[PDB]
This record gives structure tokens, C-alpha cells and sequence, in this order.
């Protein structure tokens, strides 16, 4: 029943382009954008469908979500059955242990109407399609802030900017994805609004969209860098090496992708690089006590607390199927120049790089929000371990830029606490909503 002709692509599929540009917008003259709306972008914007086939891809991949005071402009007075959404994300921010006094001025309030993401395999492209855009809006729309992004070049290609492969784990659609091992598997409702078993009544028109929670991410790569090699464990290898299984540690991965949690002493590239085997583990080892062992992954690493997979219950052997209402779609595309040649050599960050973060869920509460509060955020998160102080999340969690203390870490003792600088600075983002297709020419449009 779920019908992905009409779904946005970069929802279920992601757009897989070399460059992106988000586009925040605001509205004028919401007649003149309407007519505009349903001739201009409705017929290009890109669909599951459409990107799932090779032959289909366009050469400008297009979608567009609206902010709660972007569907107010629009007229649309409708509650989407989502608090958090309405409310915007400058007023969620303190749910995180951040203030909006350190965001990008243009988030910090809710005059962002809407992003257009655009995709293309060059910016020429991208930028062709915009002015195009600005052409036939006219000042109906007007642009108040973006962010350029790209895929990293060369031996980093898919992997975000401290290094890491990324976009390895997704929740599969039950019904629509075919699951690979060790994947979680979830109803459509808990990606995609009026979706099977989304428990949340959504207007009509709006069944087939879904929440975007857009995050400015800065990363202090060179810091990240230097932190590891002063930490580093004591052991047999090169320094750099012991640097390199802290930070595998840290993520729950290896850079290459391979899981800790089924490689835990070295690195195993050829696993990394074969979806068929990267995923398939619980955390769960047979002969050792679940609520203790952090020989095998830390508690605190990113992964583990972001999927907890057997730490929330299920399945011991894989899949396990724990918290499927808690998962999310992950979109997200480094931004920034690379790390210059001073930078690296000084430790030191000048020129701001990182992550726009994109997660997509039915319900902001279950996903996006919740991973970063109830978990990253939580020193005593997963519950039922020994001891009990996990810590916080040494990537992602925030404890109002104060040091983070984050246990389990160090192989060769688990009780050891390191207190960690933040490497990741949250500039804000927003809440959007991405509607069906059918909606932005349809109700988005009258
Ligand atoms: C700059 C910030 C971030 C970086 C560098 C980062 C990096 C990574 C990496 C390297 C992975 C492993 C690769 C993969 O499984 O695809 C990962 C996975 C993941 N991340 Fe993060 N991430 C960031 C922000 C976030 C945030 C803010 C959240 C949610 C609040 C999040 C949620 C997840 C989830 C759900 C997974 C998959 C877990 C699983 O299914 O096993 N990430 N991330």
C-alpha cells in the first residue's frame, strides 16, 4: 500500500549526487509562489520511484519541504499531528543542552519558510537550476540562507569528514526493501506520515510526506585528530594505529565501516566495504553478560547508542528488531572546504566543515529528537548496565558545551572515563516537513 510514486526521493532513496544545495526560502506574495509552486516545481520534483531506476535519475534531483510558519504563509492551518514541528526547532533547542545564541542567525526564529534541496552531479548544474527557479518565482520567493555540499573526493568518497564511511545503516521498509543482515525492519508509518501503523492521524493530503530534521553539524576535524593521538592506548602498533581503534571505538566502527562490535581489535576493510556482512550483529556475544561486556563495543559509542539493537531487548542473534518507532532515514552530505595543509599542522580549525545532517521519521518525538535527548544526551542511556554510567555520546552528545564524560572506551579497562571536548558544534537547523508529491501541486498549490 505504500504508494512511492508519490513519495519525495530523498526520503527512502537519498538523491546520490556528487553536490546538494539546501535552499531556505522564505515566501512573499503566496498567490504569485503558489502558481509557481505547482508549474515550476511540482513536474521536477524527484520521486522514490523515479530515483530507484537508474535510467530515471535526473540530471537535477529536486525536493522541498515547508516549515510550520512556511505552510501558515501557504494558508495551511492543518495540524500535521506533530508538537515539535509546529513549534520549530529554535524552540527545541534547549531539549539538546545547546542555546540558539551559538546557531546561524537565519535559524535562530522561524522566518525560514522552506528549503528546496537541489542534487546534481556539478554545481553548474545546481546553479543553473536555481536561477532558473528565481526566474519564474520572480521575488515570490526569496532565498535567506543555504549551504553547499558534496561528497568528499577521492579514497573518502561516502565518508563523512573525520573520515568515516557513512550511510551503511538505514531501517528497511517492511514491504518495500529487501533486508539485508543484521538491518532493522519497520513499518512504513514510522518513516512516512499516514503510512502502515503510523499511530498518528495526519491531515489527508498530507499522508505520504515526512518530517526533515535539518542539523548544521560543524566537525573539528583536526582537533578530532590530535584528541586521538594523545589518548591513544597503549599497545603494539603504530601510534597512529592506537589512535585509530580510540576512534573506531568512539563511532562504533572502523573509517572502512566495519563494526567494532564484530572486528574489535583491527580493522578489517574487506568487511567494511560488503553490505551483505557489515551489519549483521546484535551487540549480544554468546558467553558474555550483555549488561557489562565492553570489550566488544563500548556502550557509549555512537552506533550503539543511536541503534541500540539487543540493548533495548529482541532478538539476541540477528536481526535483532528492537526500537524500530525510533529509527530514522539519514540523508546527510558533508559540508565545508577539506582540511588545509595549516590546519592540520597547527591542530587547529579555521574555515567552519562538517555535516548537514538530514533525518527523516513520522514522528520527530520517536526519532531525531529522541536519539539526541533520551540517548546521546543521556549519561545513564542504555539502561540495565554495569555500571551504570554509560556516558554521553563522544560524536554527537552535548552537555551545554561543557566536557563530556564518556565511559568504556579504553579496551583494556571499562571503567575508565575519559572527558571529552565537543568535536561536533551544532550551528541549528530546522523542522520541515516534506510533503507528497501530490500535495505541492495539489493542496500546497490552492
Ligand atoms: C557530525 C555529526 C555526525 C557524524 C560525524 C556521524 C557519523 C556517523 C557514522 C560514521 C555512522 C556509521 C555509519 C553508518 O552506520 O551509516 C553513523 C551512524 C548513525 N548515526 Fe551518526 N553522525 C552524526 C550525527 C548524527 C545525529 C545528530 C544523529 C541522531 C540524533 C545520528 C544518528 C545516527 C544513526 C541512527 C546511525 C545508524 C545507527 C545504526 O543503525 O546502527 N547521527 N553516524
Amino acid at each position: 500500500s505504500l504508494n512511492t510514486i508519490d513519495i519525495q526521493g530523498d526520503i527512502l532513496v537519498g538523491m546520490h549526487k556528487q553536490k546538494q544545495l539546501f535552499y531556505f526560502f522564505a515566501i512573499n506574495d503566496p498567490a504569485t509562489f503558489k502558481t509557481h509552486l505547482a508549474s515550476d516545481i511540482a513536474p521536477v520534483v524527484a520521486s522514490v520511484t523515479q530515483l530507484s531506476n537508474v535510467a530515471t535519475q535526473p540530471l537535477v534531483a529536486l525536493n522541498i519541504a515547508f516549515s510550520n510558519t512556511g505552510l501558515l504563509a501557504l494558508g495551511v492551518t492543518d495540524n500535521l499531528g506533530d508538537s515539535l514541528f509546529a513549534n520549530g526547532q529554535a524552540k527545541d533547542a534547549t531539549s539538546f543542552k545547546e542555546s540558539t545564541s551559538s546557531w546561524v542567525p537565519q535559524f535562530a526564529g522561524t522566518g525560514i519558510h522552506g528549503v528546496i534541496i537541489l542534487a546534481s552531479d556539478t554545481t553548474d548544474l545546481i546553479d543553473q537550476q536555481v536561477a532558473s527557479i528565481e526566474s519564474t518565482f520572480g521575488s515570490s520567493i526569496s532565498k535567506l540562507y543555504s549551504l553547499s555540499a558534496s561528497i568528499r573526493p577521492g579514497n573518502e568518497a561516502g565518508h563523512e569528514m573525520f573520515g568515516f564511511l557513512d550511510g551503511i545503516a538505514q531501517p528497511a521498509i517492511n514491504g518495500f526493501n529487501t533486508p539485508l543482515p543484521g538491518q532493522n525492519i519497520v513499518d512504513a508509518g514510522v518513516i512516512i506520515t499516514g503510512a502502515t501503523n503510523d499511530p498518528i492521524t495526519r491531515p489527508s493530503w498530507a499522508v505520504g510526506g515526512s518530517f526533515l530534521a535539518f542539523r548544521q553539524l560543524e566537525q573539528l576535524v583536526p582537533e578530532f585528530n590530535k584528541y586521538l593521538l594523545d589518548n591513544a592506548p597503549a599497545g603494539s602498533g603504530s601510534l597512529q594505529a592506537r589512535a585509530d581503534l580510540l576512534g573506531a571505538r568512539m563511532v562504533g566502527r572502523w573509517k572502512s565501516g566495519a563494526p567494532i562490535d564484530l572486528t574489535p581489535t583491527a580493522d578489517d576493510p574487506a568487511l567494511g566495504a560488503d553490505a551483505q556482512r557489515n551489519n549483521n550483529f546484535t551487540y549480544s556475544h554468546a558467553g558474555f553478560d550483555l549488561g557489562s561486556d565492553q570489550s566488544h563495543c563500548p556502550f557509549s559509542a555512537h552506533i550503539r547508542k543511536t541503534r541500540p539493537r539487543a540493548d533495548l531487548g529482541g532478538s539476541l542473534t540477528p536481526p535483532n528488531l528492537s526500537a524500530g518507532a525510533n529509527s530514522i532515514m539519514r540523508s546527510g552530505i558533508p559540508y565545508g572546504p577539506e582540511v588545509t595543509s595549516a590546519e592540520s599542522a597547527s591542530n587547529t580549525t579555521t574555515q567552519e566543515r562538517g555535516l548537514a545532517f538530514v533525518a527523516y521519521q513520522a514522528q520527530l518525538s520517536q526519532g531525531f529528537h529522541f536519539l539526541q535527548q533520551t540517548s546521546a544526551d543521556n549519561a545513564n542511556f542504555p539502561p540495565g548496565k554495569t555500571p551504570a554510567t554509560v556516558g554521553l555520546d563522544p560524536i554527537i552528545g552535548q552537555n551545554n558545551g561543557q566536557p563530556r564524560v564518556v565511559n568504556g572506551l579504553l579496551p583494556s579497562n571499562s571503567s575508565a572515563s575519559l572527558s571529552i571536548p565537543q568535536f561536533v558544534v551544532s550551528h541549528g537547523g530546522e523542522y520541515f516537513f516534506s510533503p507528497p508529491i501530490s500535495a505541492i501541486g495539489g493542496r500546497l498549490s490552492a
